[PDB]
């Protein structure tokens, strides 16, 4: 029942932030459970960031999250989510979207 907000930051050519846009989320793993063929919040928030910055193609970005180190690293799992989350304490999931 929990709401986790996402923020993304759109990166063009000097990696200077393009568009701002943040969305509602779920605390709870999967929106789906019979729908769902393997992946859940990774297919669910490079949706949202999709139709959030059209300014890119719909499918054709990489989000880059930062780890421990503070390098990026370009997820596409939900594995990869799970632990993205763990990172942040608060309830503010920061991500760096970019365009392929």
């Amino acid at each position: 029942h929990m709401s986790l907000t996402v923020k993304a930051y759109l990166l063009g050519k000097e990696e200077a932030a393009r568009e701002i846009r943040r969305f509602s989320f779920c605390f709870s793993p999967e929106p789906e459970a019979e729908a769902a063929a393997g992946p859940g919040p990774c297919e669910r928030l490079l949706s949202r960031v999709a139709v959030l910055f059209p300014a890119l193609r719909p499918g054709g970005f990489q989000a880059h999250y930062r780890a421990e180190r503070g390098d990026l690293v370009a997820f596409s799992s939900d594995e990869e989510l799970t632990m993205a989350m763990s990172y942040v304490k608060d309830d503010i999931f920061r991500i760096y979207i970019k365009e392929k």
